[PDB]
């Protein structure tokens, strides 16, 4: 029942986890995911399967277990950096390891309240929500539940690997269920980037993690551009219809000598309406515009004029 895309084909499946299921990896590190525990790591770290970056060659880049595993499955735990969410899909990428890739790999699933203590493998509340599949060598595994989204939600993962091997990358998507002014924009509420102009270093979506992030390569950030009235643009859907607005924050940490000339934020219900006029920007700061305007929008759209980077949006309101 698991559906797999072609490389070729990644535009079609980003279109389903993104668009149509508002999706995020909410087990990546970015966003705070955790590995809680592994069977065994002696390779090369478990904790490689949710960085940020793409894989490299040259120590493996990846989780990689001993050889002759005696027990059916390796296996290894995260906990998510959101909340909690329901699973649409996910990627498994065995980059570089050619022939010594994970045979086969299933996923479960957990929802667990207290911060009671660290998950253990054999809790009774694991459920499967991705039956075993076939992992081919050195190569991405985009994969889409044949179900849909999961029914129930989950805090928790489990990655089984049979009976041992390498993997280089885990993601897993899910709709985040999120947990009085919040952030409209965060994603841990709820909120996710669906198109942008053009991504060249770091992308979108992270517009909308927490913290101010390490350095450039952790926010959205788009060539140098030379075409006279050139914009860059970003579409986020916020994790809840707005009824009010109270300010805006456009954050260009660490981008210096990068950052737009300029920024505007449209709203809109889903026809743009502006909440930020043309604005000067600077480097490596938090630019903060108080709107205090009570509008019904469903998404914001950032654009930046006529490129550069952007470290976060934020869109305080209710």
């Amino acid at each position: 029942h698991m559906k797999f895309f072609s490389l070729a084909d990644e535009a079609e499946f980003k279109s389903i986890i993104i668009s149509k299921n508002k999706a995020v990896d909410v087990i990546g590190s970015k966003l705070g995911g955790q590995v809680v525990s592994f069977s065994d790591e002696w390779f090369a770290s478990a904790e490689n399967l949710i960085q940020p970056t793409a894989p490299i060659r040259d120590w493996y880049d990846g989780w990689e277990t001993r050889r002759h595993n005696e027990m059916e499955y390796d296996w290894v735990i995260i906990k998510m950096g959101v909340a909690a969410a329901h699973i649409i899909g996910g990627e498994i990428d065995t980059a570089f390891f050619n022939g010594n890739h994970a045979p086969f790999v299933s996923i479960e699933a957990l929802y667990d309240e207290g911060e009671e203590g660290n998950i253990v493998e054999d809790d009774s509340r694991w459920v499967e929500i991705v039956e075993k599949f076939e992992c081919g060598p050195s190569q991405r595994h985009l994969f889409v539940r044949g179900n849909g989204l999961t029914k129930e939600r989950f805090t928790h993962i489990k990655l089984k690997m049979y009976p041992d091997g390498g993997i280089a990358r885990f993601r897993l998507y899910g709709r985040v269920v999120p947990p009085h002014i919040i952030d409209l924009a965060y994603v841990c509420n709820g909120a996710v980037a669906l198109k942008y102009s053009d991504q060249h270093f770091g992308s979108v979506d992270n517009l909308l993690l927490p913290g101010r992030g390490h350095d450039m390569s952790d926010g959205w950030e788009t060539k140098r551009s030379r075409q006279p009235g050139h914009t860059d643009w970003a579409v986020i859907q916020l994790g809840r219809e707005s009824s009010f607005i109270e300010k805006i924050i456009v954050d260009t940490a660490h981008f210096r000598g990068n950052f737009p000339q300029f920024i505007t934020v449209e709203g809109c219900l889903k026809t743009w309406v502006e909440l930020v006029g043309k604005s000067k920007t600077g480097p490596d700061k938090e630019h903060v515009y108080e709107i205090r305007k009570s509008i019904r929008v469903s998404h914001v759209k950032l654009t930046i004029i006529p490129d550069g980077g952007v470290k976060r949006i934020r869109v305080w309101g209710y």
